[PDB]
């Protein structure tokens, strides 16, 4: 059983098919990284017999590009995957904040990625689902080690449809995924979207929404027209056809590709051609980027606000469910059970334990002194909307991010975009907006894209 041996430090984030806390061995005190599966909301593939199969498997490989997978545990409503836990975060967050960037650079990129692809295919291992946010660094530097997460999930679980866990797969999804018959060679392809984005900082199969991209990717065609392919070499340029090759047995295998002359010639130790800073490409990655983030964000906050509603009417009615008086004012001991019991009504909580130290928070706020009682609907109230202040500073940040002009607007092209890839009808976005300011001339602030927000989730 999972909780006998380890036990939750803090929460790193969602990923694909569930969260992911930080926990810690309770004898030896080894941090790792846990992905909780939830086995109501994500379906399985295959029987359990493959599944504990490649699992065993999986824990007997071992590779300095791919994350370690530990141990695995399972009860009646979840799976635990234990890993172990990188801190440097995502491969292109990383990559956003550099000055300069080479193909030198972008050719040790690809060639780790390639060299952990090559080990897994190795071992009949697909990932299927290769992505920029499945590359994370061991630190935040252009010299760490990247370590690819997710491989063989994609075989035993099946993809959610809601849009918060969809947004910015489309881009690198090989053809032949979408029509039901692939193998190994879907990763080369995935990779060789990657590459293409690094060098130029822009999808070879680009679009306003999921549907636009999906039929790019599906007819399969792309090119170097952008002036930001004249400081790109031949030579990598001819990589990308062969991974970017439409019939898979046409398609380059991920061992041929580290052979190529390109990834021989441009990761040696020793640099020995000319390095021009891809000045424009960096451009085009922070924007490419910085939308992807605020999409991303955006979707979270909406969720997260939807979430606050149910929790703000629970929460009241266990109180008023405690408040045998009917004063409306409950003691430090009673608002922790209250707490507790909401976080076991919603069975979909994350795995924290975290109320006692957000009660007594709540507390210095309503009631610094400690008198005596609470009003339980002022602690309602500071309990849920300070804790949607994860989702509502990250949107800020997404927001100022994404701003790199630092202007405080968004506009309409941009807003185009956004919602675009957040699966927010054009119509809609639009009305919500006229709604917001009628006298909006083609851009937002903060505040005006918060409140389209929140009416886009029926607040
Ligand atoms: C971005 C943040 C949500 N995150 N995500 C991971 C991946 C991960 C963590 C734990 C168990 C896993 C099991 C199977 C596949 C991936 C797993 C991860 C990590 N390893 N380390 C740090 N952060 C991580």
């Amino acid at each position: 059983i999972f909780s006998d041996r380890y036990k939750g430090q803090r929460v790193l984030g969602k990923g694909s098919f569930g969260e992911v806390i930080l926990c810690k061995d309770k004898i030896t005190g080894q941090e790792c990284a846990v992905k909780v599966i939830s086995k109501r909301q994500v379906k399985q593939k295959t029987d359990k017999e493959s599944l504990l199969r490649e699992v065993q498997l999986l824990k007997q490989l071992d590779h300095p590009n791919i994350m370690k997978l530990y141990e695995f545990f399972e009860d009646k409503g979840y799976f635990y995957l234990v890993g172990e836990v990188y801190t440097g975060g995502e491969l292109f967050d990383e990559i956003i904040s550099r000055k300069r960037f080479s193909e030198v650079d972008a050719a040790r990129i690809i060639r780790q990625v390639l060299s952990g692809i090559t080990y897994m295919h190795k071992n009949k291992i697909v990932h299927r689902d290769l992505k920029p946010e499945n590359l994370l660094l061991e630190s935040k530097s252009k010299d760490a080690n990247i370590r690819i997460i997710d491989f063989g999930l994609s075989t035993h679980f099946e993809a959610s449809k809601k849009m918060k866990d969809k947004i910015g797969t489309a881009y690198y999804i090989a053809p032949e995924v979408l029509h039901g018959t692939y193998d190994e060679k879907c990763d080369v392809w995935s990779t060789g979207v990657i590459l293409y984005i690094l060098l130029s900082g822009c999808p070879p199969f680009n679009g306003a929404n999921e549907y636009d991209i999906l039929k790019k990717v599906e007819k399969g065609k792309y090119t170097f027209e952008l002036p930001q392919w004249k400081k790109v070499s031949e030579s990598a340029k001819d990589l990308i056809r062969k991974m970017l090759t439409y019939v898979p047995s046409m398609r380059i295998s991920a061992r041929d590709a580290l052979d190529h002359e390109w990834i021989q010639t441009y990761t040696k130790e020793q640099i020995s051609v000319d390095v021009p800073s891809l000045d424009n490409a960096i451009l085009n990655i922070r924007q490419f980027q910085g939308t992807q983030k605020l999409a991303q964000a955006a979707l979270l906050y909406m969720g997260s606000k939807l979430t606050s509603q149910d929790e703000t009417k629970e929460l009241t009615a266990i109180f008023h469910k405690m408040d045998k008086n009917g004063d409306g004012q409950l003691d430090r001991a009673e608002l922790i059970e209250g707490y507790k019991e909401l976080m076991r009504m919603k069975g979909q909580d994350a795995s924290m334990s975290a109320v006692e130290h957000e009660v007594d928070q709540v507390l210095d706020a309503v009631d610094f002194d400690k008198n005596g009682y609470i009003e339980y609907s002022e602690f309602v109230t500071v309990a849920m909307d300070r804790k949607t202040l994860l989702s509502r500073e990250r949107l800020e940040r997404a927001f100022r991010m994404f701003d790199s002009d630092n202007s405080g607007k968004i506009s309409s092209t941009e807003l185009a975009t956004i919602f675009g890839v957040s699966d927010v009808d054009s119509e809609t976005w639009k009305s919500v907006l006229s709604e917001v300011d009628k006298n909006n001339d083609g851009e937002v602030d903060f505040d005006e894209f918060q409140q389209m927000l929140l009416k886009l989730c029926g607040n």
